[PDB]
């Protein structure tokens, strides 16, 4: 009988279905079956085809994706697509008039846009092209010039350079619609005195002089970019005048040095919410800001703002939360620690001093999805208090005492991993359950929270793995210092406790991480534990998320230390136990968890017998300043340059001799640069350490190109199973 | 009986003894001898301490090298070395007056100055700061400022850019004295539009940001540099009047199109030698210009002109060859191809025709080594017919019948292959002998060639080694096709040529290239054949030199073919032998032999089991224009494109299922540069092919910091004994 095979996983031989639908309406969405673009009836279910994928054959590219107009009329076409980051990317893009049934070729949008948007309501467009703005009232027509300013790696108006987009937005957008769809808003980052990071990319094999890519990047404590804030009046632009726009100044307790702009949300039509933090970010400030119609100004009352610190940390779990708005605009719900440092939703009343706790527990608020005029909606990890576990509650606005969970019990022994989809003005949701066992995706009214139909269950894949040897995942944890820390563990099939089994440490251990949870994966895991009969287990320790800032902030300023340590004492927990074999320990990581790999493996700790690191940090100095600095302040003299330097894998080279070392990196990594490896082996070298190691020619940080994929876990396995004397 | 260990090899424990010395007339020499700097008397040989150790010992720095001028008066101090290529550095320098006894402190050399010469008789310098040429009268005196045009990476004047050092002058320098003193010669490049390398260098672990390094770098079909030659009057300076210098130019058919300068020799205190070549290296004129009294010019007469035609290949081994003159400047000799093919002493006749051979004969003469009214030294391999070996002989100039061997027969046993050291006029010479026996240096009259004395014997060596179980080498030859073709062999100690030994082929088979021959070496294979019983064996296939131009020539405009193909043969014939077990073969090379070992694994032969290939070609569009198209021509539809195409390791990917292959690169490889392995090992990643890599942090071709070097050959040795199952 056969297992879940290293070929099984590279090949994706077991598909996971899923069910992914975009809502267009508080009662349809659009769902694409053969390429079909379907649209459904969410009340009655019904279906038919919005679009047919006959449609374009004689198009003349392949059609990348695609957008609606709010109100049905039109729909964008993206082909050309060239990814950059994390997020950016460039393309082309044509319009079709849906009731014409016809290709626009009037005012075209530029090849090479940079990124385009609807209007929430309606059918304007957005657009960036070459940094600039412009904006077409309609797609036929000529667009408006918004900005002139926009300059390559230096100036961008309504896009994010690259820090903003990987740390502060999680996005390459900086255009913000009013939801009239009559203000645009949009930031302009200056990227003037950013330093460059500069590598080679060796492109095709014709290519005969390497070409170098050159990057502005800030790397702890070096400069960063600087930043506007604008807002611009749509319903005004003249074909003969230039379109003006007025800018919004960032409070003054955060004009007196750097800062970010962290957060853009609209209120009404005519108010916005904008959060600001400090470059030291303990302290930021929320913004509520107000059009003047006889003005035509932003203002924004000092007496308004709200103000957040921490003394034990930084803010947020990873920037200052998200505030969400009552319909009329003015209060707001958002989450905050509390007194005992567990997150929970918060109720704040513009013109009115502190906020209300309307949630409280020893667990913690994960999003707040939903709000309507009775209901606030929201994912927490409370049922059963597993940290690990996702479940949909709704509060009741008027009595706050009455929570009901929507998801904790729909099916208890498939489903304690949720997320959620709500429609427009939330009157269907759709359920999404991750685990533990197979992804089932249902929809749901509002009314009566009435299940009104399975989307998919999965069937299919499952009746495929009733006839391999799965491995199965044991969810627990286990007490230090009084105190419970969780861990997983994916098990071979035909587990036995009286028999004594290879284990892998697989780690992450980054700050308000989790690596124990409950969500299915069908991974290189899978493949290790099914075929090769290793254990990979992984654990949460001080610096994991979704546990309470005083587990959360043990790590603050002190990167390097306690995460490290855990991971070691959970090596030595699990030696205890008495199934595993202590002389085949292992453990491997990626990024954050590729740097923690080395750490342990340099700490002399005497557990691991061999490790692989990918793309690994290998001193703070060299990564990103929002990240590095968010955990870390500044590497100066006078703030945490010590702990920048008792913390690099570098210094730990020599202890390097007792173990077994994998190395990794792509040579294209924008994000964790060459430059981190570069150093660890030359560290390496310099004290005679022997060790092993991969470079991969034009990968980034995702090593994720199919080839490389396949050709980095295939080199992976081969070290492991000589590591733990495997056939 | 203990072990030639590898740590041996790292550390150096068995060190050879050399005696290397400067001839300062025709009758002494000088010699440091623990930091003493000794005159030596040639004739008696006693000695006089020139300069103590003791001076100095409050000098301020660490003293690099020294230079006297030719009339004993001023030392040059060099300190502050920094190394550049491979010929190239900068550098700080001190004068020392001898006389006055006392270092001299103003009008100084400049710091960061990158070349400085004495004149051939008295105490002139000529130096290179900032791309510039200077020239002092007297050490003390302000320096006349010979050229303002230097540029940094632009324009050099009196110093070569990239290829010229590395391809064509094979030094620093392009500075070159008049035999008077009177005339300074040099060579300016201007490398505008050479397009540059660029490639990333990492520094210390405090650098945050890593640097970029740019060099002006013709890669096979690009842009060259041009050069300008020109010549000073030294003597008649002015301090007010800016310098003239004559400018000398190419010869008609050399200006058609791109070319190099590739040799100049003084001839007389009135008459340069300049030899020229063309970019396609098929053709060479040598011009010989005498100065004009009056004129003030310098005159190249066509009818002087001496040109060298190929029709096979290229002229000269990798460059016309050296002419040497007759003490009147009217005649000289010249390394020739014969209409044989075989490499002989040629008399030319400066306003006469065509020339005459001195020597003929199936061997070939090495290098002229000393000219004089009634002999013409050289070295040639015709001893025993073996061209692997080396001899001191002697011609008759008014017989050229009349050969005599100095060296063949000192030590028939010991000594095999020598290079020579001739005072001037050659009164005297000493003799350097490398092999096969220990390495042994002697000091010899011309009068009658008497023995005058042993220099070193290298006996302290020769008693350490009474107690290590050494290796021997044999060397011998094969048949292919009627054509003998040499290799050697490293055996292990009591060699027993019943059983079977794994046998690694090291090899570097560049054109006119020799890996056989009877030199003595303490090296990895020492350390592989001595303690892990390895049989090491190197074999010189087509396009080895040193043969004839048949053998040397067979690779003409098709490298990666027949030295690639012969080398496979090679290993089958190995086989055949009954000692080597068939089963166990790898192959390993460095830079050429990099290539060439690459080619080899990607054949398909299913010959070897494995091997490493360390900073190797794999592209020759990625190699420097002067070595790549003196063997291929240019890379154009119209010329040898197709070839080069043909000849990538990239295209043989597949075929390297078959093997397991370990790819080593320097990260700063400024001569082959790391692109050549990035484009390698993504080759092999896109076609699912594993194999192992490791890279080297800011280290060179020549991977030789201690540390790297040591480093290196720890992982190449692993790696080789688990390829061979060895305990
Ligand atoms: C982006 O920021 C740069 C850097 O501060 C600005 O450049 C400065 O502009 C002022 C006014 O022109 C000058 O006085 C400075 O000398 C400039 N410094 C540099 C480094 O150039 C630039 O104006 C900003 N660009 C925009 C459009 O906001
Ligand atoms: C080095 O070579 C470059 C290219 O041949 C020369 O550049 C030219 O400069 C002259 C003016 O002296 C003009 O003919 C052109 O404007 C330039 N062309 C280019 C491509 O830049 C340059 O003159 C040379 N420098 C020296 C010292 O000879
Ligand atoms: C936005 C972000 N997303 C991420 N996903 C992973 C991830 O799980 N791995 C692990 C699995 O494979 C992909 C990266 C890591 N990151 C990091 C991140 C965090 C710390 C460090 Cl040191 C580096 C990065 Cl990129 C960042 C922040 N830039
Ligand atoms: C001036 C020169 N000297 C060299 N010595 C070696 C050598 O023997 N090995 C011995 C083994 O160690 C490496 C160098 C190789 N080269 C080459 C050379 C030739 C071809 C290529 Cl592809 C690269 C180089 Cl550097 C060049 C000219 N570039
Ligand atoms: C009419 C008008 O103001 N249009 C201007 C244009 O003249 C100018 O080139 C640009 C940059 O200043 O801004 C816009
Ligand atoms: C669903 O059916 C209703 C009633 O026939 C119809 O009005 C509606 O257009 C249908 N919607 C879809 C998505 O087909
Ligand atoms: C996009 O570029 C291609 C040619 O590269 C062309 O077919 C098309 O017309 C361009 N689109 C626009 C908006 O100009
Ligand atoms: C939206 O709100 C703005 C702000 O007052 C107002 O000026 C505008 O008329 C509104 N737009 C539309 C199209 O209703
Ligand atoms: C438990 O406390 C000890 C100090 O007494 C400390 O060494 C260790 O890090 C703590 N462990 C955890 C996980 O809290
Ligand atoms: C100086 O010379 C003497 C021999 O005369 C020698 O013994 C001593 O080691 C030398 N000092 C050095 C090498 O600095
Ligand atoms: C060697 O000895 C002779 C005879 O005294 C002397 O003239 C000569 O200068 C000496 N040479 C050296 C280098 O000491
Ligand atoms: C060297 O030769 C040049 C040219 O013949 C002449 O001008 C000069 O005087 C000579 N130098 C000396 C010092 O003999
Ligand atoms: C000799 O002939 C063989 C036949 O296989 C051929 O492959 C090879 O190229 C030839 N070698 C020489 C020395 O010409
Ligand atoms: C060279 O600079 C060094 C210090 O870097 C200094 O001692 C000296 O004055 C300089 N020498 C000259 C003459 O340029």
């Amino acid at each position: 009988r056969k297992t879940y095979t290293l070929t099984d996983y590279l090949k994706n031989t077991y598909r996971l279905k899923l069910y992914s639908l975009r809502w267009i309406s508080d009662h349809e969405y659009l769902y694409k079956q053969e390429n079909n673009i379907l649209v459904f009836n969410a009340e009655y279910g019904n279906s038919s085809v919005f679009l047919e994928n006959s449609t374009f054959d004689e198009f003349g590219h392949s059609i990348n994706d695609y957008s609606i107009s709010p109100d049905g009329q039109f729909i964008l076409l993206e082909y050309n697509y060239v990814k950059q980051w994390r997020h950016s990317y460039t393309a082309s893009y044509d319009i079709y008039d849906l009731n014409k049934r016809q290709l626009i070729t009037e005012e075209r949008i530029p090849n090479n846009t940079q990124w385009v948007t609807w209007s929430p309501v309606g059918h304007k467009l957005a657009y960036v092209w070459n940094n600039d703005i412009y904006v077409k009232i309609e797609p036929n027509l000529p667009s408006y010039r918004i900005t002139w300013t926009g300059k390559e790696d230096i100036i961008y108006n309504g896009i994010t350079d690259w820090v903003y987009e990987e740390e502060v937005f999680s996005a390459y957008s900086a255009l913000w619609w009013s939801p009239n769809g009559t203000f645009l808003a949009y930031a302009q980052f200056n990227d003037t005195e950013v330093p460059l990071i500069e590598y080679s990319f060796y492109s095709d094999e014709s290519l005969q002089y390497p070409k170098t890519v050159r990057v502005p990047y800030p790397k702890a404590g070096a400069v960063n970019p600087t930043v506007k804030f604008f807002v611009v009046n749509t319903d005004s632009l003249s074909s003969v005048t230039n379109a003006t726009s007025i800018q919004i100044t960032a409070p003054a307790s955060m004009l007196i040095g750097d800062h970010y702009l962290c957060d853009v949300t609209w209120a009404t039509q005519e108010r916005i919410s904008l959060q600001w933090l400090r470059r030291i970010q303990n302290y930021s400030v929320m913004d509520i800001c107000d059009y003047d119609e006889s003005s035509g100004r932003w203002n924004c009352l000092v007496a308004r703002q709200h103000i957040e610190m921490s003394t034990t940390g930084w803010v947020g779990r990873f920037r200052p939360s998200e505030p969400h708005f009552t319909l009329d605009g003015n209060s707001f719900y958002k989450i905050i620690s509390n007194e005992e440092g567990y997150r929970h939703i918060c109720y704040f009343q513009i013109d009115k001093k502190d906020c209300t706790f309307i949630t409280k527990g020893t667990w913690e608020v994960i999003g707040i999805e939903a709000l309507t005029s009775d209901y606030l909606y929201y994912i927490s990890n409370e049922y059963k208090g597993m940290p690990g576990g996702r479940n949909l509650y709704k509060i009741q606005l008027s009595d706050y005492t009455k929570v009901t969970c929507l998801s904790c019990e729909l099916n208890p022994e498939r489903c304690q991993y949720y997320s959620v989809s709500f429609s427009k003005e939330a009157k269907y949701y759709q359920l999404r359950c991750s685990g533990p066992g197979l992804p089932l995706y249902t929809l749901h009214s509002s009314v009566n929270d009435k299940g009104l139909r399975v989307l998919e269950d999965n069937s299919a894949l499952d009746k495929m793995l009733q006839n391999v040897q799965m491995p199965s995942k044991k969810l627990d944890f286990i007490i230090l210092n009084e105190t419970k820390f969780w861990y997983q563990m994916i098990l071979p099939p035909h587990f036995d406790k009286s028999k004594k089994y290879p284990l892998l440490l697989d780690v992450y251990a980054g700050p308000c991480s989790q690596k124990a949870d409950t969500v299915f994966r069908l991974n290189w895991a899978t493949y290790l534990a099914s075929t090769e009969n290793i254990i990979v287990a992984s654990f949460d320790g001080r610096g994991s998320g979704y546990q309470g800032d005083k587990i959360m902030h043990a790590i603050n300023r002190r990167l390097g230390t306690f995460e490290v340590e855990d991971q070691i004492e959970a090596a030595r927990q699990f030696s205890k136990m008495g199934f595993v074999d202590n002389k085949r320990i292992a453990i491997w990581g990626w990024s954050y968890g590729g740097y923690v790999t080395s750490m342990v493996l340099g700490s002399g700790s005497g557990v691991f017998k061999c490790g692989i690191a990918v793309a690994p940090v290998s001193r703070w100095e060299y990564y990103d300043s929002v990240y590095t600095e968010r955990y870390m302040g500044l590497p100066t003299p006078e703030d945490n340059l010590d702990h920048y330097r008792n913390s690099t894998v570098m210094s730990r080279a020599e202890n390097f001799k007792q173990v077994e070392y994998l190395l990794i990196h792509g040579t294209a990594d924008d994000n964790v640069h060459f430059q981190q490896s570069a150093q660890i082996s030359k560290a390496l070298v310099d004290v005679g350490v022997d060790f092993q190691a991969m470079w991969y020619t034009d990968e980034d940080h995702g090593i994720a190109s199919s080839t490389a994929h396949q050709h980095i876990y295939t080199h992976m396995s081969h070290f492991i199973k000589q590591c733990f004397s495997l056939p």
